[PDB]
């Protein structure tokens, strides 16, 4: 498999329910462009060609469920075999009514790899809750994943400003204006995410 | 004891720690043993603190978030046999996903191959798909009871040739209704087709 | 079992079934446990049947080149932070780098910049590369006594702000001669920092 | 190219992910073959020399060593490990240069030949019998220095396994010759020997 199709095996074999030769496919990715690459050239494009199909009527939402589950768990595994450094927190999770949890956790991977103690939350995380958790532990920062534009539409001018000394808000559902009228600090790409902190 | 351990260090944000006493547990008390015994408790404990205003839903979130992803590394250990498999999802409107994985991993610690989807599967997608896979079984956990009175009589029959139905939100007459087999325990899941 | 199975696997040239052995260690202990619990017995047994003459070096080699490139892969996953680096290395003499490895591998997971640099590493050479990097520290592990013997008193002393020793091969006295940190278990390196 | 000088810009800063994003994309530009050819050999070579001029000192040296190193056990490891006899990769004794040794075995794999990669530095009597309770085809040896091939009798590499390679910049035909082994000079047509009778 030359690594240009390996994209098109790996949801080829997920759609068969081969998970074990998913799983070998997804790691010759991974030791091919290495672990942020793997991200950027194969989960990342699987997971947007499996949206494009769904919208098509090519594949229903079960078979996305099962290459979304899939793809979490590979990058779950990633994640734990990052660092996880001491020192205050960086909490990540995504707006109230945001469910997809991917780029969050794509954040606190990116984060790890850089020696930042990013603690994942989980998605759709109510902001008084995410402030007082913040405060607890001493947070140095919180990070969202904004993959739709609807829940970020759904908050109230400035509702992301104190909930940490610092607030970073990404994803294809945010924007600078948004994140402005959102009192939070707008992040176009992972990579500056680290430098920032 | 651990469970008090593993809970007091996720509420600490100390990763590390709470992975070590999961480790412990895991090595005393093996796989089925460490559900049963650490992650079970926790999990049912995070849900009865926040009830009584003791913990924040972000608090949960860290420590469910972090036993989720401990069960899935059980489910890839316990391995993903061959053959024809059984769909594990949860229905419509159900975002509790763990139950699923626990069915999932029984499933799959007696060699049946549980594909685990995911939660919250419409259900003519869900059936869709296990038309595609030639599924022997679909495996519904259900948490709530309102995501299963939400759905129309009859809406689980013939999903797959067998159907069933369990967890703290469903009963025998919920799964009559709906056209599934009710199972109590998971030890009797993999007996009911075994 | 596992333990058994991976050597066994090794002994028959059955590095996929020995991939597959080690994974599934690596899922039930995690990373750090692994190593302790899988990667460290099984080398001890290998060097065990060496020395009693019931296996030859090659497939002492074979186990050992084998568990080498499952431990680079797991530092490769680790992450590499910025900032003032640690190096971590051998003394001048000492071939055996797995211990090195660990230390580096400890380190990063912590979240501290270890660069390995690889065993066998000349006191002059490291000394000058710690200070054009501005490394906070330099890590050595000695397996065996006799590098460290060699060496003169006070020898690692100025190598880095601070230097530490470590490896069944060094012991306090011989630490405290040498002018490092000693520094038993690889747990309390990362504390030390 | 230059790819290969920035490459060992970034290591000799400690810069290790910035000397992994330039080995990752020489990777994507010219492939696994290519990488080693256009990059990861170009600059040992270089390490080498710059060592020799007084340029850089052991420890750096080291450092792009150890790193290109498990850049090339990756690509050993995404080749994979097919099954059937195996060929044992390993140097001579008293060679501790293990990069030849390497990449002969990761030029077999990705013809689907077997190469067990032993690490360098095999007793020959131990090799042997490793080849033999194995049921090795082949024993593939990189020589890096002429030295521990000039230490060895006349036909010493002749029936370590049925067929047996040497290689690398300390070996020649006629050296070859007195030991016993078939010399390979490139990597590329090692594959196509074995295959081929003596
Ligand atoms: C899997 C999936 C789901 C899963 C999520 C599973 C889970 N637990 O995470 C589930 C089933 C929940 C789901 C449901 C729905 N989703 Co959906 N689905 C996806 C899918 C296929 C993948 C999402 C993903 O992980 N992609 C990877 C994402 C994170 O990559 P990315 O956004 O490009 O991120 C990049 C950058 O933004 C950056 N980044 C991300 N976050 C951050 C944060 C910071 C700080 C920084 C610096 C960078 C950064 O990192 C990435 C690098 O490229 C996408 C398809 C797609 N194109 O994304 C949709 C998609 C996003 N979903 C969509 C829709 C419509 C829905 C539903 C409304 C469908 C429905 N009718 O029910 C629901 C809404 C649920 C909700 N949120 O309330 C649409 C959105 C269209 C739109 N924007 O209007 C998409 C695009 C599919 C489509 N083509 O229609 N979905
Ligand atoms: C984590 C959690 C969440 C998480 C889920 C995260 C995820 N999975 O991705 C999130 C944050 C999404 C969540 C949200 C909510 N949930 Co909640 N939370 C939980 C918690 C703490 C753990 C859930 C869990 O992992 N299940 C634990 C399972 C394993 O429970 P169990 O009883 O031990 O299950 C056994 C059996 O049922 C059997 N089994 C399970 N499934 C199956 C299937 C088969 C076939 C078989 C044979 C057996 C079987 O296996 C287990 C063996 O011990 C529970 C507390 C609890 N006690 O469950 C609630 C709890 C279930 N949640 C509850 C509530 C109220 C909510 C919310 C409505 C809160 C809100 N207002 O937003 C939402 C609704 C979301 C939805 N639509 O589903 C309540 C339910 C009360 C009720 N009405 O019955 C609980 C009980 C908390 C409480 N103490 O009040 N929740
Ligand atoms: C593989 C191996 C080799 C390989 C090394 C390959 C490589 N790394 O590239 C090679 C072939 C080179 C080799 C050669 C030789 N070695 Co050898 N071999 C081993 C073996 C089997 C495993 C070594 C290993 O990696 N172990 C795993 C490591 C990680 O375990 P560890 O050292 O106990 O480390 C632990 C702690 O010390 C701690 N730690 C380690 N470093 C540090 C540093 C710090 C700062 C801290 C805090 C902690 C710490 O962390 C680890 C976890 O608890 C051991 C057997 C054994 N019992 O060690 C010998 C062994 C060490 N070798 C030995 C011998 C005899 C030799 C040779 C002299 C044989 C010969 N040629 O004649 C040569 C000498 C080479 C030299 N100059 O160093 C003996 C030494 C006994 C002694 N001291 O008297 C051993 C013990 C084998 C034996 N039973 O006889 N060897
Ligand atoms: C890193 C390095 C080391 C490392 C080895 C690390 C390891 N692998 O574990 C260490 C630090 C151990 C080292 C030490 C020493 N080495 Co040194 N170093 C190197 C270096 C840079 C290695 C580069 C490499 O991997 N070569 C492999 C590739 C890059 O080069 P290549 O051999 O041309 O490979 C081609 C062909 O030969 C072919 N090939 C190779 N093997 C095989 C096998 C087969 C079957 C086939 C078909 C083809 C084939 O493939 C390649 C292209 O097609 C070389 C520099 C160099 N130019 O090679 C020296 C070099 C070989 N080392 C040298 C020296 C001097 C030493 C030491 C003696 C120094 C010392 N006094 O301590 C010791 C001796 C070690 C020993 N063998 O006992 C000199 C040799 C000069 C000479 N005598 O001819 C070199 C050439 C550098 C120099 N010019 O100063 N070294
Ligand atoms: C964005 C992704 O959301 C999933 N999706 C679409 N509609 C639903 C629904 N009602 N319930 C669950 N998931 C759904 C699809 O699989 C799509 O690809
Ligand atoms: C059952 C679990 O659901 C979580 N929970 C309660 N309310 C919300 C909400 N608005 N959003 C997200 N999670 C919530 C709590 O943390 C509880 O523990
Ligand atoms: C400590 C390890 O050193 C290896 N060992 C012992 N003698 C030699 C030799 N001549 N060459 C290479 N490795 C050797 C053995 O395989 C032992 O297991
Ligand atoms: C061929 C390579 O060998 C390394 N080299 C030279 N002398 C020594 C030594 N005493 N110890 C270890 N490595 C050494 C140099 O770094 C050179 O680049
Ligand atoms: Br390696």
């Amino acid at each position: 498999v030359r690594p240009e199709d390996l994209g098109t095996g790996l949801l080829e074999a997920l759609l068969r329910g081969d998970l074990a030769g998913a799983e070998a496919l997804f790691r010759r990715g991974l030791r091919f462009w290495g672990p942020e690459g793997v991200l950027e050239h194969l989960l990342l494009p699987v997971l947007r060609e499996v949206g494009e199909a769904w919208h098509r009527g090519e594949i229903g939402v079960a078979e996305e469920h099962l290459a979304s589950t899939f793809l979490r768990a590979r990058l779950q595994e990633l994640l734990d075999l990052a660092g996880f450094p001491p020192g205050p927190p960086v909490l990540v999770t995504t707006p109230p009514g945001e469910r997809h949890e991917i780029g969050a956790m794509l954040a606190a991977y990116h984060l790890r790899r850089k020696g930042v103690p990013a603690l994942y939350l989980g998605p759709d995380t109510p902001l008084p809750d995410l402030r007082a958790l913040a405060r607890r532990l001493g947070a140095g920062a919180v990070v969202l994943s904004a993959v739709l534009s609807e829940p970020l539409r759904a908050l109230p001018d400035g509702a992301l400003k104190d909930l940490a000394p610092r607030v970073f808000l990404g994803g294809q559902g945010a924007g600078p204006e948004e994140a402005r009228r959102l009192g939070a600090e707008y992040m176009e790409d992972l990579k500056g995410l680290a430098e920032a902190l």
